[PDB]
């Protein structure tokens, strides 16, 4: 009567498959985890690739784990991050190559679109924020430089999809991640035919989008039980805000991997001249509960120096870095240049350099830079989303594995002057699992999740404070 799930998690830098286990009478919900596996960017060709043949693989691996040990899978759900997408032929072979959202295909696109179509335009139909990657200017750049594989395209699949299709030979089309292609119609929740056709993509690769919490189809341990693969809210994004103990319409959400992601939740999005200035987002969110919200390039910079500098203790460089003054090197983390730079700590350098700010040089330097930086960008941002809604927030809610970052949890709280509440860690897992257990008649709604999570995760608070470096360096913005 406890019920077992199985959420699969691919973010950018890493993936995850984890078991949950659930019964609604004891309101206990414990997540193990099953296979832990690296996620990374493949230079492939001139492209930047994802490895999705090692994904499913390593996906494979997690799911016979829990086979082979006899547990009673009662469901699986996988989320990934947005935008990308996988080609299929009428086999369901892919077509082309797996090409990343971090590939440079897509350059000047985005600035053509809205040249052609109008700024206004493509962001009253879609209410999505502009960013040089989404999935309307990638569809461009394949149309455009690979016409020679238009014939073959039976199907395009989001990320998530992809890999649920290649477990249950279902094809579904997830309407959270959908949002984040910036083709989706914000009025109809169905793809945008104008949208459509500036992408050279057409209408029947696709499906209308369907909102979480569907069966697929099934999978099959190799003694042959069927596990029901449900829909979840399948944008990594739109799963941690799910997890996210939300208490009520004054908290925001700060969901902190490879990219920080840093929002409300409404029941209406916000498409009006005063979003559009901010290039706020309204993504889908499960129950039709909007994801408003700003991308910020987030810890993506420091993961970078951490790979070039040869770093491997990060939890010493966070020590480290705690010991230097803040605020000397402030960069705008969102600047296109550190989108995907070759050398990331010179363009860093670069960045201070124009600025005439001294040069950040020593690996916690480098890191105070990027730390100091986004808690500025999170304040404005924050900001910026209080305003557009015309209501403050008494509490941010910081999740994913940025939240285990103490140094960059209290600059946040520092600089945003507001409560941080961080946890839980693994919310896109959670929220993964939230779902399934909604499509199993053992949850009620989101917010019935969200009680669950409240009191049972490890939540911990940070309190701003008003004489910190970063408050004393922000007071003295405002004026
Ligand atoms: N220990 C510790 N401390 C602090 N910090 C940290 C740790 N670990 C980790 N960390 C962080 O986190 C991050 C990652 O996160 P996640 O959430 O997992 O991410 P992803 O998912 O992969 O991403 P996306 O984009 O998908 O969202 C790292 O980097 C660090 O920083
Ligand atoms: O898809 C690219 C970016 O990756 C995320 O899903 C986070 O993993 C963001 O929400 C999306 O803007």
């Amino acid at each position: 009567t406890f019920r077992n799930c199985v959420a699969v998690d691919l973010g950018a830098s890493s993936g995850r498959v984890m078991l949950a286990r659930y019964e609604r009478e004891c309101r206990s919900l414990t997540l193990r985890e099953i296979h832990r596996f690296n996620n990374g960017l493949h230079s492939q060709n001139g492209y930047v690739t994802w490895d999705v043949d090692s994904l499913e693989s390593a996906i494979r691996l997690g799911l016979n784990k829990v086979c082979a040990a006899g547990i009673a899978i009662d469901s699986i759900g996988i989320d990934t991050w947005g935008v990308d997408f996988v080609l299929l032929d009428q086999q369901g072979q892919r077509v082309g190559l797996p090409v990343a959202y971090r590939d440079s295909r897509t350059n000047g696109l985005m600035a053509q679109a809205q040249q052609q179509l109008g700024k206004r335009d493509i962001y009253q139909r879609s209410g999505i924020q502009f960013l040089p990657f989404n999935t309307l200017y990638q569809l461009r750049a394949l149309t455009e430089q690979q016409p020679e594989l238009i014939p073959h395209i039976a199907h395009a699949l989001l990320m998530p999809d992809y890999f649920s299709y290649r477990l249950t030979g279902k094809m579904n089309w997830e309407y959270t991640n959908a949002t984040t292609t910036q083709l989706v119609n914000i009025n109809s929740d169905d793809w945008d035919e104008s949208l459509l056709a500036w992408s050279g993509a057409n209408k029947a690769w696709f499906g209308r989008p369907t909102h979480p919490g569907n069966v697929i189809g099934h999978w099959i341990c190799p003694q042959g039980n069927e596990i029901p693969v449900v829909a979840v809210a399948s944008h990594d994004t739109a799963s941690a805000v799910i997890a996210s103990p939300l208490n009520g319409s004054r908290a925001a959400y700060l969901s902190s991997g490879t990219w920080s992601l840093m929002g409300f939740e409404s029941q209406t999005p916000f498409t009006n001249d005063t979003a559009l200035a901010a290039n706020i987002t309204n993504e889908g969110g499960a129950e039709g509960r909007y994801r408003v919200l700003k991308n910020i390039m987030g810890l993506w910079l420091l993961q970078r120096v951490l790979q070039e500098r040869q770093i491997n203790d990060l939890p010493a460089l966070i020590a480290a870095t705690q010991a230097l003054p803040a605020c000397r090197f402030i960069i705008n983390p969102n600047d296109d240049r550190f989108i995907n730079p070759d050398e990331m700590c010179s363009e860093i350098q670069a960045a201070c350099r124009e600025m005439a700010q001294p040069i950040p040089e020593s690996d916690a330097e480098l890191a105070r830079c990027i730390f100091d930086s986004l808690a500025l960008l999170y304040a404005d941002v924050l900001h910026e989303l209080a305003q557009l809604r015309g209501e403050d927030f008494s509490q941010l809610h910081i999740v994913g594995g940025g939240c285990q970052n103490t140094l960059l949890n209290q600059l946040c709280a520092d600089a945003c002057g507001i409560r941080v509440i961080a946890g839980p860690v693994e919310a896109s897992t959670l929220g993964n699992i939230g779902i399934q257990l909604m499509t199993l008649d053992e949850l009620n709604n989101v917010d019935d999740f969200r009680q669950v999570v409240s009191t049972t995760a490890n939540l911990t608070t940070f309190t701003p404070n008003p004489d910190s470096e970063i408050a004393h360096y922000v007071a003295l913005i405002h004026s």
